[PDB]
């Protein structure tokens, strides 16, 4: 029984919500160096992505463990610690309601676990996304575990022709539902289709309901707030997707919420590890893909997935499409509706006007 | 004192909701030529863009008046009862609420107004879109009358440095406000930039309050629907946008509301009259430009704006743009968010889930 | 009850397997114009695609009708007597089993015939291919009538919630299968994903059974031969696929087999009436499609439905992957699998090469 | 006399069938350095394309010799104990017929050799791919060695004009054709065309029958399957093709069989060693090539051949055909005939719908 | 109180006017750690973009301060003395009136300098050009703080609402105008789109006066010449404009004056460091952009900014609108008009040619 854990949070960046500073990450590894020295965790990776760092944990405690997720936490305190001292922007953004930046603040690390029981080799993707929310990832898994125009095991795989079923959780209501592809399909993506209320959360094979995915996602706040900067976890091969089949999701950069002051649509841009970075307009929102191989809780790897030719154009077609949305300024559908957005003059704009409105 | 009225419904197509039959039209000529003898009407243009017919009449009664209004309403019924005999898809649509079609019928004619006084020379442009809301024409008239990177008349003659302001009708609320450019756009932008709620009905010239521009648009009704496929019409030189000027807020085919099903965005694609259609994914939306000068109540032209090859990157660009967001299936943001889709199964979809969702 | 038959038939083309001469559809013209005025047929259109004339009729004596497939017969036989005298092409070629011609002949000619019960009004859609076969339909009818990423109303149109369910025709067997989708799109894509074996004949909407398209396919024959250059039906709107669904599914020009010497695969390319001729390569193949609404037997339009610029990229990419496939010669994937071959000189190259083969 | 020998295969890879771990070919190089030191062999390269180890080795012990054969067996069984040990995917798939994946596994190593008197200066150019088959070099093999569009060695070098002749392998039957070019290219080409069933093995110059290249095929073996992921050896200059016209046949991306799941037609992708490996669908095919000089039994190099400037629009090209092809999901041609995909569900759906299908 | 002092200077460059040679930077550092270690800066950053080597100091002495100038000069002497013994071209280019190059030498180092009162956390981005003079940020500017369709922030953050002044320097008359943004906006751009004669030298916030930017800009001088190669500091987040927000204003490469022989107009193309040096054409024109956080008089970083790929297709447009202008040789609008020519010959021919000129 080996648990994947990956949790992440924004705990301060360089020149703004661009990269993390390499000095963070080294105190961050201190205290996983010092949690796998204990047998807290049995391995660990950490990088970053935008202004993310990234813990990934191989474990045996489980999902939603305390001494896992404290760990996480007093590496994040002590990386933003360093981001303090080093007057980083933002810094200890995520763990602070009152830390030094304009977005939401305060709201805690955000995490993707699945415990399993490794299967004789156990291939996995790792997706970790900057300036985006959970939803994101609802056309891509979508496409991994239910179209077969991406994914031909369903066509032509026997171990596969039984499909995969979809937890769905409604953001708002807290409640989710299992919808099964194929029979379903039509009314999953009635509401998979509004990312913002609908999102998967974790995807099963229906033939033994093993767990193939996992996403970070949690129901929202009256503070109606949530983390956003996405990270997933893809089982790999035999029956389920191959690697090529979650990759082939992300072929195409489609437009996911996010970007600038998280209140705009853009392309997701999926990027090698040197270019995960929040540039041009706070983006183009960044996908940083690894591989691994899960061997007796360690962490074989990783291979940067998207640091590879066959997504060049993938790339150029994100800039394209940045440009071409940019144009569009402040209307939608490049910003987001109103109830949607981040950041927002509106209520005060109205309280202005009050009195000009006429009947 | 000239009025220049622009009506226009759907009361039937060829095909789906593809293009107006050139019968129908003639039936409506009849009663416009009728019109004309008995002096209801100086001088009118009929055509279409898509499927809908559009009569564009000039006339010395004023806007909102009953004999124009009825004057039209006949000759879309002549229209529908040849699209009837003919068999045509949606006969009478817009005028018989349970006309044969699936997407809301019966709302009425859709009406661009302004009545005004001809100055020495009168040339205008008259916009008629199809598969598209209203709210369409916000981006290009904010460009047309406020961004001096469109209109540079703004900034290098004289007579336009006062600049313009914008009635912005709340059509949920049913009120209007003022705002003037340039010191409130930014108060401007952060409403016009959500066109479902609010449009940009008219623009005056601040120096002088002329009347420079009118939009079809009215408040929502709960039956909350409106109607679609709107016209717009613009007056043109002599301290008013150029031709160019109104044209270049056009050149960038920007993504708006509406395409299939009245349920998606898609970019508007400015073309010829021939080109007026809607074809794949019943669209993608439509802009027909009409050039006239208008002298003594009387309509001279029209020249086809957009037939030319100074838009036909714009097209291009268009064409792209949809194959993009086509991509996006029935995803956010290519499919509108829940609550303006014009066609929805999510109410039966959570009615059938009510007891599968879990908390 | 209408019934609606397209009945098509090469007999004959201008320097080639290139262009119906004007000629020979004149001749065919004067043949339907009497069976018209004799009450054989309600109404009818003439035309080509390639060098395959079109016979669209309108009657109601149901499907495969002695008398109306008899008319037809007769407007071909006039219609080849003409060629002979013009000394065209393939005189008589789907007629005579010693035409002058290389290819397949006397088959005769190929149908797609659909009774029903007209709606209060009833759009449909008719495309007529030259130089593939019955096949190519596979993949747009599958996108049509169920990819929800093509057609939307499957998934926000409460009357199209229920599915389609596909008759699928083993052209070899003889023998037809109904698979329902979306549960069983997986098999049903195992299936037509092999368009030489496997050939979508009709598909039906599975709340009411309606007919809602046909495609010219029968059995092959052991002379194991069949016909080519394929017609299809597609009724469409309120609660069936709208126009631009039902085009949208031809916005992608996929490979299908044919081209030239019926021996290789090339893309499909939606063409206007005047651009529905073979040229490089005897192709690419071309798609004529065109709108009309069937009222009380009578045919009104049609409208050249891809003569539109919203197909303008589509085309261009035709030409595009054109030339890349060509750039193979007579290697596979650009030639067909060797069973598949219209031509081949195997068998006399292995006969030549026997002794020569070494063990 | 010196014999190069090119034995590779598949034991085991990161992530899935994505790349082979750096570990893995560190225990083969042990093996090596220990066969070169006991002189079994005089030299060897290590390295890899996609999840295909790579065994380059020159010695004097001839074709098929049995201690260079099994001194390979031993390096790839230690590089699989390492993949074992690392719990990589496909530990020791072309090794064990029951390793952990869902391909054919167990068919053993795939070779390619030559033995030849070195000529003054014997330059020599090596081609390794992965996820495709031997046959996918019939179209290249035919430019360089008889197209004089690819190698106008053919037509302005007096040692060239006499051409070549290809041993050409019917892999079904298990016997081999002489076919010499120039007069039997139409013959030559009748059977290459199927890269499936005939496959060129062995190319000699005519005028004095030097051995110029060699291609890793074998006869097909009912358990028909086959090996795949293919090398080539190339001997270049002086009378032979030059490096140029060697590499100028792969500067077109052709589509070759095999990409995902061994049952697609996909763009071949020639890439630098550090781009040699399968990401987006399991590919697209990847084609590494590399240049040595073979003196006295010692390998000097190699040179990356395709890592340069000269290929960037080939591979340009290789993603945007890539890209088109995908959008056929589960459809010939991009799919593969049903024969001859390696994964299929055919046989269990027609066994689940014998009943269903109707007479 | 903190000061960011960025002073540079050209003081020789390696074959032309193309690089700074890191010999020349390994001086400057010698000048500037002493300079630290004796306590005259707290810290500094040295780089070269083009021919002109970059001093980016931190201290707090104040702006204008004759120590640190002082000690800039003599960084610049031992580079230039290095520069002289390396023979490079125009060794001493902008320190001494005869260096040996062609063109505007002994004007003195270009300066940007903020005093400031670092708020809890200070991110800048620091912007370093070559081949182009100041005007050249006005457009950047006015995007970055006015312009709602760069900055978002204007319109969606409370906080922005208040808008920004800039102090518009005329650099002929030697005085400064304060326009304020919004409501002046047409008067603003009336004169900053003459960059020659008007450019903006300092930004303020409207609602506290807080400094947001200053530019390397000085009022003309009889010799009318003035310096070039300009710098900028800009502060960012928290109410000013996002790090997203300043680089969305160079995302777009604009032309500016400059280029080949400082007679030119060419497209600012942003680059990487390494890409920081003038080729073609003695260009384009280079922008390099630097990420830095200010703790305490301390420089964290620098991020390079540009070395992005959301930038790659900002410099092809760069590339090929520089191909454009090339075609136009010596005319304008290529060249500069007549007065701005850093180089001319015409008051040589006009002497020439007096006589030949006839009334
Ligand atoms: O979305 C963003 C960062 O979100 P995270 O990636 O940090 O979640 C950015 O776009 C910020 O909203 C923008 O820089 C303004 O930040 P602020 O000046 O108000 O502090
Ligand atoms: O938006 C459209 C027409 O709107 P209008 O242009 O007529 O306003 C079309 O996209 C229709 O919604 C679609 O054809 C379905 O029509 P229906 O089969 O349900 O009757
Ligand atoms: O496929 C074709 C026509 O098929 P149809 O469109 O007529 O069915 C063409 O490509 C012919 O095979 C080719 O011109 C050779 O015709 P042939 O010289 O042997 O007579
Ligand atoms: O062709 C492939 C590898 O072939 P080789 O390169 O290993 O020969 C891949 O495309 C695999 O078929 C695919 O990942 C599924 O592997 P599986 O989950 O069933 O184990
Ligand atoms: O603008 C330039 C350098 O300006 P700076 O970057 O040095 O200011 C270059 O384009 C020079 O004018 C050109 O090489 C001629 O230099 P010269 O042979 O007459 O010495
Ligand atoms: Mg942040
Ligand atoms: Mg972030
Ligand atoms: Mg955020
Ligand atoms: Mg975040
Ligand atoms: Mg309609
Ligand atoms: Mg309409
Ligand atoms: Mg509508
Ligand atoms: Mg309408
Ligand atoms: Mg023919
Ligand atoms: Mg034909
Ligand atoms: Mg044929
Ligand atoms: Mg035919
Ligand atoms: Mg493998
Ligand atoms: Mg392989
Ligand atoms: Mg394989
Ligand atoms: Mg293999
Ligand atoms: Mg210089
Ligand atoms: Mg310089
Ligand atoms: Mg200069
Ligand atoms: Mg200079």
């Amino acid at each position: 029984k080996t648990t994947i854990s990956v949790i992440k949070a924004d705990i301060g960046s360089l020149a703004g919500h661009h990269i993390v500073h390499p000095d963070t990450m080294a105190a961050a590894n201190k205290v996983l160096a010092s949690a796998k020295e204990q047998g807290i965790i049995l391995d660990y990776y950490i990088t970053h992505v935008g202004d993310d760092l990234q813990l990934i944990m191989t474990h045996t405690r489980g999902e939603l463990d305390t001494k896992v997720h404290e760990t996480a936490w007093n590496a994040f305190k002590e990386a933003a610690k360093v981001a303090k001292d080093l007057g980083l922007y933002a810094a200890g953004q995520d763990l602070l309601s009152d830390s030094f930046s304009g977005n939401v603040r305060g709201l805690g690390p955000g995490v993707a676990e699945m415990e399993i029981e490794e299967r004789a080799s156990e291939p996995i993707a790792i997706f970790m996304a900057d300036k985006t929310e959970p939803g994101a990832y609802n056309l891509p898994l979508y496409k991994m575990f239910a179209d077969p125009f991406n994914t031909p095991g369903l066509v032509i795989d026997p171990t596969m022709h039984g499909g995969f079923k979809f937890e769905v959780l409604d953001v708002y209501q807290g409640e989710a539902v299992m919808l099964s592809a194929p029979q379903e399909i039509y009314d999953l993506l009635a509401l998979i289709g509004t990312p913002a209320r609908y999102v998967i959360r974790r995807v099963y094979r229906n033939e033994d309901n093993l767990l193939a995915a996992v996403v970070s996602i949690e129901r929202l706040n009256l503070i109606y707030v949530g983390k956003d900067d996405p990270v997933m976890i893809v089982r790999l091969q035999h029956g389920l997707p191959a690697l090529g089949e979650a990759l082939e999701a992300f072929a195409f950069p489609h437009l996911v919420p996010g970007w600038m002051r998280g209140s705009h649509y853009g392309p997701l841009m999926p990027v090698s590890q040197r270019d995960a970075k929040a540039t041009r307009f706070d983006g183009p929102p960044r996908l940083l893909g690894l591989g691994f191989n899960v061997k007796n809780g360690r962490l074989v790897g990783p291979t940067d997935l998207f640091d590879d030719p066959a997504f060049d154009e993938t790339r150029r077609l994100a800039n394209i499409v940045a440009d071409y949305m940019r144009r569009h300024g402040p209307f939608m559908p490049h910003r987001l509706e109103p109830t949607e957005m981040e950041y927002t003059t509106l209520p005060l704009i109205l309280e202005k006007l009050k009195d000009r409105f006429k009947k």
